[PDB]
């Protein structure tokens, strides 16, 4: 496909308006445009992006374009796209987009595959990823081509509708496999052909980084990678403060009830859980925390929160928010013990945290649409119901518009810097000898730079060290100011 | 009009779903239905309501209906109606509704007038008014009193009064759109029947007023001896002012800002003008998500309260150029002027949470010479001045942002406010016989008792799993109160 | 007793230093001194005070002195006196003081009686009483009323009444130490002069009551027609109840706990019994340092307020075995019983912040069969039950922890409370002539006006750099108030 | 030989507080229960330089129950709790040299005494400790400076001139701490010029408790001057994220409430430094209604403060209007005399960073014609002669939480001290690998994440925390062991 696939081009005007307003606070991206718009450090680069296509993301895409790159983009979640944002990008020819709000799981993988396809067929030079789906289709595509040549037929794991243990494959796996199968019939050298020109990936979130580290250990990582999620100016701000506002927005839109005085269980008290808890407390809720890490559990106590095992609180709590990045944290057996009209939502990257499949396929269960992406499930034996927000997917992006511009600018300034780093290192990626790669992070020098670029947004005034002071604490006047192990 | 005027009847199904979910937390109204649905304490009563037609309001209307009343309803703001809620009411024949989201100011007054019009049960042909009124902001009460004034002035000179035909006030300034459109309706009614409004007085037994601003208008009429019917101040029940006004807004304001303002609130300087019941709640919510609240206030006691909560207290002039967002919660007039807005910084957001659009000089802004306006989104406008080229974003034309850009307060707290409403309506209706107009031309404003105020609270304890302690005989005697209450003096401030 | 009784006069220098520092924030008292030191509105008045003798109280006493009054003072609690503050007053001859930290209950009543005793200015040999009383808790008011009762009963049978000699109450139970020691003083005074107390009535013009508990005792006397002098309820001024009671305790409780309890508050389950003016503040402070507050309450309205602030509301029975710390703020009796304390866990801390030691059954605990007690530190005792071998730590024998283990509320907020006191004393004194005892005559309890309540707040705005906004003529008219106030209705709850 | 303390009769009150404190110090209670029989530290001589509080008494008791002989001194002239010191000497747990309100001269004599041990083989001779528990780096400093002084003594065969002078290399007066330390080093060169180097033979390591002391250790490591192995206890997650932050949240307030008579609500309080400590200080101050203004040099920390609703300014722009100033930088000359002269009447100034350098106290006390008066125990009001304005300083610019109050509470100190005991056990168990016949560089290391999580587990029951346990599938999905560790080494919590 050389032209874009979006919902409505006429929404472009509203998108450009929001983009300009958003830029007031996205000073990091505005500075990169101002500074590098003439020198074009990314000239000639082909960038494919798999990341929530929001207004904030449009400014990221615009920044990459102003720096000389050609762009192809898709969203990393079926409900997160903002149609007016997508329209703005195609209206100005900044990028070729394959994204719309409320995609089917089938269309999600077709869009991702389209975004990965470039014309003279070849692939991208760089990848901006959030969740690891773009990275996954690449690696699984290479595996599928190896297995295809070995037996000279379509591999049986792609045609079966079951996994290795007899259980149904997830819809995401079936739809991806379906795309990989269609591509083996067109060209069985497609994916391995892309490797010649791939110079790296920037990964945005915790869950995607986990998938990258697993590949690194096993020696299966096929391109350089930069962990953007673990920059201080991303994990300590986006993950925490972003969700503090973003979760509330999502709950206010999907849940009609008052949060004050309710017992709200936050499962997981990591970077995201901490923020969720702050916001919920901020509007009068009584947060109960669930956690497996004894250090994180103690942190929750120190902030005045009760720490319990879900089993002891499931019958009495009013709302459940999963923020673990784990699997089967809320089971169907848990949901049956919940009380009438208990709300369930997820803010971790995938829909595995809540057993949504088990709930939808429960024998004789009744489901009704309460509103746009909010469903009420009623069990036949007890006659009790539970309300699920946007089928267990990211509520902050599914029921609302995700994090606001200021924090996304910090996350995206890191992305641009990561893309520039990977591109500037092209020459060192020699595949005639080195087919195996590692995950690295951006330096603390750049991490502090990202923070400096956003100080004027909030009228912050930094103090400057004197020569003597700098020497006393043993740091340079211009930084960095802390050790690599410092936790902020 | 004997049939309803709404946006879309097919949205009724979604409305009934939200109503059932909302009822999980609205235990006060659910209890009143359970208790009085058989005895019908309001049987035969004709109730007209002028109050934001939200899902929460649908449950209020349903409660009044289950208690035997016939209902006619309209919204008290052009942007607050939830079309699916309105559809649910007409779908089940609970009430006759005249309301839709995004009404014109002209249609607002026509809807209110329609809601006030009833067909005479004796002679299905003639016109009469309601027996009771549920009001929020005082507009239903205003059209009644101004209608009576207009009829007095009509008979005196035997012609349409000149104050209704002019488009200017007593000083040469343009009348507000709300006054022109109301006057236009009063004029049309003088041509149909010049005894319409005074005719309604025979059967009017009272009004329940929901908000601070409407109560102010009632107290002014009481002092001047111009109040034409009994009134109950629902806003000053402890279970309304200390919960709805404060905790309702804590959530409700944030919802409105999140929907209308795309920016992050954390670290921003947000000015909350007015630190009363509403301002206090607004400040709590804003702080809750990391904002730096600056407070403006005229009351030295309220100003000190703000300091004790860690907030800076300043005059708007000293903070207008640096602050990022402005929230008016004063119940006053011209708190944000055009001269203030010109000194604001690029893309500063302005919003109002007090009952009317007077707090911000919206008329002055829209009519500023050579100003450019553009719609950022549904009910959000960006105004750009021609000389400085700087812009300000206004949320829903300076009207209630919590109801204009969002869905207002959540069910739990509205159930507390509405349980008071039902009790007020039952009180006014039960006192009918004492309202003798052949002699008593003087009416007053009263409040519900503390006994009932505590009752409202008891009805909602199970929603949040609250467990009350019960006094022993000795304890009750020691603190000099009954085991069953009331537990505090009338002057207690909670 | 011409001369004072205090612990150590050499501590006077430190007291005068703290007084000057405290005055930086006590702008209300500093303004009254500046304004009235020349005109002496209280010249010739004899004032007896029964109120915690802290540095803050020294500035109150100094203010009354600069306004022309002669002063005699005692503390209203055996642990609250700050010896350096008492020394400062006697060093400068501002007042005659009878107070020291760690008084015995016996000495407490002797000090109060001494403070009530004055030398007749006409005939130096004879005795008389005060003209005005500054009271906190109602003990000065109590000894007066019980003294009059004792004299009536003395003349009736011409002998010492038997209720004063017995060590038991009407049901066989031991009298409280406070009753025994007061009775012992009243008995001595009947032997010196059986017309002493009734003689004081001739010149008594009123009492200013500082706290909730004392006001309750005044209202009971008012109903029964037993109140023998005019009274002003200072506690219910907005600038007292909404600041002192709430914000004072937010800091003051923490100070007390940090000094008496060695443990960390963060993450602990702390039960606050009573969520009134004081409880609300206690909860804010505790949350502020990471505690998990659980609330007990009998009032459904107050219970709901606690929920809205994110606190769990439970009955003590359901949380007594698991909670770590217990804080009583009810103004009630037997809220923590010995049966409750036996179910508590090892080294659970128990403290009280309500005015008297009745909230916790301290007598029952100290007299429990075979119980072992040990002093952990200055005014902190650990009690160990013999059967379970478990222990509970009690802070300063169940008396005011904020004043017993720490120094009470800080200057800023006490200045607001004490500015009301001075204004109350001036009011009572200026009304002398209207107090005619040759006639019926029932006395009542009244409050200060809102005009004065706002005045108190204005006097403290500069302390925190608060900038008030001023209403325009139009704005004042729109909201129907004077530009200079008052700004709210009498029923407004702030 | 025998201890030096204020009053032995206060011992009974100390033992009472120790037992109460142990209810929450479950980490130390568990170590005692577990290792009291096997005595993993048997035969070890431990010298400690750390605030002698009730909490510290439980640490000392734990080390004793594990078989060590102990000598102890405080690491600050105002932090000692006399009843705690008395308790240790009453039960013969340790030999103590500490009392509240020491003179700077006596502080260094106490530290030197604590470092002195009687040779077990030949009772006549002197030796040093095997292990050192340090907080601030003073025990580590006297050792290194003592070795330097002995090298310079033999070279020139005379007392080095830098020890006799009362001035530094630029003509400025030496700090009292340097003069008094030098005075002790000089006296020891006259008794025995091989004393300090003699201790090196048996030194197996030091556990450093605080940020500032770690900085001093890292400087020595870079320069190749570190003379013994070291463990950075301060950077364990169960120390920096709890003690530094949550400890101060309560501890600062306690100090201010005791030293400052004023109400904190509504006041503009400047917290200089928004690091681990600053964050906690700000939380507590906000908790009681103050309006916190933050000062910071780090753009990342500055942004963190904004996100919590705090204004971030340079001191110059807020010094005339702010009411209270709290230094938490670990830096030098953050509050100067020129700053204090611009402050308003009765502005309060306090420090919570480890040393008194953050505030120019020397400059203030020695200002021409200044008047000083004692407001109370360790609180002084200084009045400038030209403007007539005054500033109140809390405990001469030293740790206000420990100077005006009792420091952090037991729960968090148990977490910090459980790390200490584990560090001491680690250093002692590695003795054999410390071979000085080969002159190797010594480095600073940290405890493992396995142990860091262990410390947290030991304190879960104190607050009734209930941990969830991962299933086999879950553990595999997130790629961790069911028993941990649960996070990567770079994770910031
Ligand atoms: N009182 C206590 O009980 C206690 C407890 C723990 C640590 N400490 C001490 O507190 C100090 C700080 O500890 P930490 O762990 O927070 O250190 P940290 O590095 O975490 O924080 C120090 C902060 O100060 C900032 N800073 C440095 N110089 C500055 C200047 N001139 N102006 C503004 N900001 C400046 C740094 O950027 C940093 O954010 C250390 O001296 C440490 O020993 C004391
Ligand atoms: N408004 C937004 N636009 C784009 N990405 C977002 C937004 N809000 C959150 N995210 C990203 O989505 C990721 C989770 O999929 C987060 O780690 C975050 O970086
Ligand atoms: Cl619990
Ligand atoms: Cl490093
Ligand atoms: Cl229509
Ligand atoms: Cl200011
Ligand atoms: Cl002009
Ligand atoms: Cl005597
Ligand atoms: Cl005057
Ligand atoms: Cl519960
Ligand atoms: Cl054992
Ligand atoms: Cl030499
Ligand atoms: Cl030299
Ligand atoms: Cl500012």
């Amino acid at each position: 496909k050389m032209e874009s696939r979006i919902k409505d081009i006429s929404l472009a005007e509203f998108g450009l308006q929001d983009m300009e307003i958003a830029k007031t606070d996205m000073m990091g991206l505005v500075e990169l445009q101002r500074k590098y718009r003439d020198s074009k450090p990314l000239k000639g680069a082909r960038i494919t992006g798999s990341l929530h296509l929001t207004i904030e993301t449009s400014v990221l895409v615009e920044t990459l374009y102003e720096l000389g790159a050609e762009i192809r983009w898709c969203s990393c979640n079926i409900y997160s796209t903002q149609d007016h944002a997508a329209a703005a990008l195609v209206k100005k020819n900044i990028a070729t987009v394959f994204a719309w709000k409320n995609e089917t799981i089938e269309d999600y993988w077709v869009c991702l595959n389209d975004a990965m396809t470039w014309r003279n067929i070849c692939g991208p030079n760089l990848i901006v990823d959030d969740g690891g789906d773009a990275t996954l289709i690449l690696h699984e595509g290479v595996k599928a081509e190896i297995e295809y040549e070995k037996y000279n037929k379509i591999p049986e794991y792609l045609e079966t509708e079951l996994d290795e243990n007899g259980k149904q494959l997830s819809m995401d796996l079936k739809c991806m496999y379906k795309v990989l199968k269609m591509e083996l019939l067109k060209n069985p050298f497609r994916w391995r052909g892309m490797l010649k020109d791939l110079y790296g990936v920037s990964e945005e979130t915790t869950t995607g980084v986990l998938r990258l580290k697993i590949m690194e250990s096993e020696g299966k990582l096929l391109l350089p990678a930069i962990n953007v999620n673990d920059s201080v100016t991303k994990s300590k701000f986006d993950n925490t403060y972003g969700c503090r506002q973003s979760l509330l927005h999502g709950l206010f839109n999907g849940c009609i009830q008052m949060l004050a005085g309710k017992k709200i269980v936050v499962l997981g008290y990591g970077e995201v859980g901490k923020g969720c808890a702050q916001g919920l407390s901020g509007v009068g809720a009584r947060v109960i925390v669930t956690e497996i890490d004894p250090i994180c559990a103690l942190q929750a106590s120190m902030e005045g929160y009760q720490v319990s095992v879900l089993e002891d609180v499931v019958s009495e709590a009013d709302i459940f928010i999963t923020a673990t990045g784990n699997k089967d944290v809320i089971t169907v057996e848990h949901m049956r013990k919940m009380k009438e009209n208990a709300y369930i939502a997820n803010i971790g990257h995938f829909d595995d945290e809540i057993d949504v499949y088990g709930l939808e396929n429960y024998p004789g269960i009744k489901v009704i649409e309460v509103k746009q992406n909010v469903h009420k499930f009623t069990f036949p034996d007890t006659q009790k119901s539970v309300i699920l927000l946007c089928k267990g997917r990211l509520v902050n992006l599914g029921c609302a518009t995700g994090h606001p511009p200021l924090v996304m600018s910090m996350s995206f300034t890191n992305q641009v810097l990561a893309q520039m780093d990977l591109w500037k290192s092209r020459e060192l990626v020699d595949r005639s000898k080195n087919t195996r790669f590692f995950v690295k992070k951006l330096s603390k020098e750049l991490d502090e730079y990202v923070a400096r670029l956003h100080l004027d947004v909030l009228g912050i005034k930094l103090t400057k060290l004197t020569e003597t002071q700098a020497k006393y604490i043993n740091v340079s006047i211009n930084g960095p100011y802390k050790s690599e192990d410092y936790r902020y």
